[PDB]
């Protein structure tokens, strides 16, 4: 079943998508993240398709510390990867799980930003027929 | 496959939790936080049989605005869920996903504790079992 669907029909559209700014505030990026209460955020420069990066929530911590450097976004902003909607959910999955990470940049047939995509999601979808077939 | 599985046989052990003191400084838990790269801690006492509750890294962040009041563990502590040793994983599974949380504290008959359980391991054999 999971070979059937494609990542288009289970990923979060571009307009639900919470991003952040390359150019914004510490404080401003903390009140999305704070707000929103995700893991990882698409990173934009002017709109949502042109996307910079991902900023991983965690990688904050360190610039807690009583006596760390200054934060600055280029010094956590990692490389963001990009996948088509047509891809296969099957092998979206064993692409997460191989080259170990949880976000991918979804693009259309046009080139532009369509949405994002997380494992979660797709466990989300494993264990959810899970439930229907405990619900039948 | 779930309901004929234990939690104690998925479980974390209690030697192996990364765990949290109750009256440790913002910089010291960074620094198990930051190291251990987990999400959420056991937060003890004297020893990792007494689990004072749980933090979330994430709750932190409010920490860090520039404006914010200073942290403490008491801003952050959460109430730990435990449960037996003997629970089913398929029970688990459901209770992780209609209280929607992480992370439950395993106790052992007398009340010690055996260690943690996470939804994430559940999920791990689960995918385990499609690849
Ligand atoms: N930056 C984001 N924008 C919109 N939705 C997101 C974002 N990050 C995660 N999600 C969604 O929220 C779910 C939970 O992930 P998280 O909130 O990061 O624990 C994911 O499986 C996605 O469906
Ligand atoms: N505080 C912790 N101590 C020991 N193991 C943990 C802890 N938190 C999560 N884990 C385990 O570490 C793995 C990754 O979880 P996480 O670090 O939360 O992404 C899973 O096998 C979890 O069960």
């Amino acid at each position: 079943e999971l070979a059937l669907q494609r990542v288009r029909d289970i990923m979060i559209p571009r307009s639900q998508m919470i991003t952040l700014k390359r150019n914004q505030t510490l404080d401003e990026c903390l009140d999305v993240i704070i707000e929103s209460a995700h893991s990882r955020f698409p990173v934009i420069s002017e709109d949502k398709d042109h996307i910079e990066g991902i900023l991983m929530a965690k990688d904050l911590l360190p610039f807690m510390r009583s006596d760390a450097e200054a934060f600055s976004m280029d010094k956590v902003l990692r490389q963001a990867v990009v996948v088509p909607e047509s891809k296969r959910v099957d092998r979206m999955l064993k692409e997460f799980r191989s080259q170990r990470y949880h976000m991918a940049i979804v693009i259309d047939e046009f080139g532009g930003v369509s949405g994002l995509v997380t494992i979660e999601d797709i466990l989300e979808l494993i264990v959810g027929e899970i439930e229907k077939g405990q619900f039948l």
